[PDB]
C-alpha cells in the first residue's frame, strides 16, 4: 500500500488535485495533461507531491530515500522529470528525468523516436550540475527507481545503474515526485510556452503531440530522518 506519509498529507503536499494520483490503495497515477498544475516560475503541467514546507531542512540535514516500480506511458518526444531535489529559490539540486529529445550524452539521445532516456542530474558542490545516462525505455514499460540523500550525498538507482555525488547544499530542501512534464521541443530543445500561462502549455503540448503522459508508481516507499 501507498506510504501514509504520501495519502495522508503528513509529509507531502500535492499539486494538481485533479484527478487524485491516488487511484487505489496501491498505485499512485500522475496525469499532468490532466491535472495540468502549474506555477509562477515553472515550464510545463505537472502532477507531483512535495515535501512541505514545515518540514523542509538542509540537504546535509537529512536521511532521505525514495523508491518506487515505475511505469511510463507518452507519447514521442515527451520529456518529464519524474523525482528532484528542489532548492530554497528556484534552483534544483538533482532531478531525474524521462526524456525522449536530442539532447547528447546518453544512451539513445535520438530526438521523437520512441525510446526515452533516463538520466539524473545531479548539481555539485561547485554549483554546476553533472548528468549521468541510468537507462532506455519504451512506452509502456517499467523500472525500478531508488533515490537516496545521504545528509548531501545523493545517490539514484535505476535499470541496476547507479550515480551519486556531494551536491551542493541548500539550507531549505525538498524532495518531489511524480510527472512534471517539460514543456520544450525535443529537436531543438528550444522551451516552449509563456510561465504562468496554462494555456500556452496547453497550447505547446498539443503542437508537441504531447497527447499521453502517465507515471504510475507502485510499490512505493519513503523515509525520512532529520538530524
Ligand atoms: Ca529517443
Amino acid at each position: 500500500t501507498i506510504p501514509s506519509s504520501i495519502t495522508s498529507g503528513s509529509i507531502f503536499d500535492l499539486e494538481g488535485d485533479n484527478p487524485n494520483p491516488l487511484v487505489d490503495d496501491s498505485t499512485l497515477v500522475f496525469v499532468p495533461l490532466e491535472a495540468q498544475h502549474i506555477t509562477p516560475n515553472g515550464n510545463g503541467w505537472r502532477h507531483e507531491y512535495k515535501v512541505k514546507e514545515s518540514l523542509r531542512v538542509a540537504m546535509t540535514q537529512t536521511y532521505e530515500v525514495f523508491e518506487a516500480t515505475v511505469k511510463v506511458e507518452m507519447s514521442d518526444g515527451g520529456k518529464t522529470i519524474i523525482s528532484q531535489h528542489h532548492a530554497s529559490d528556484t534552483g534544483t539540486i538533482s532531478k531525474v528525468y524521462v526524456s525522449d529529445t536530442d539532447e547528447s550524452g546518453f544512451n539513445d539521445s535520438v530526438a521523437n523516436n520512441g525510446i526515452f532516456d533516463v538520466y539524473v542530474r545531479l548539481r555539485n558542490t561547485s554549483g554546476n550540475e553533472e548528468k549521468f545516462a541510468l537507462g532506455t525505455m519504451t512506452s509502456g514499460e517499467t523500472f525500478n527507481l531508488r533515490v537516496v540523500n545521504n545528509y548531501g550525498d545523493v545517490e539514484v538507482t535505476a535499470f541496476g545503474n547507479s550515480f551519486g555525488i556531494p551536491v551542493e547544499d541548500d539550507s531549505q530542501s525538498y524532495f518531489k515526485f511524480g510527472n512534471y512534464l517539460q514543456s520544450q521541443d525535443p529537436y531543438t530543445l528550444d522551451k516552449c510556452g509563456e510561465a504562468g500561462n496554462s494555456n500556452s502549455f496547453k497550447n505547446c503540448f498539443e503542437d508537441l503531440g504531447i497527447t499521453e503522459s502517465k507515471v504510475t508508481m507502485t510499490n512505493v516507499s519513503y523515509t525520512r530522518e532529520t538530524n
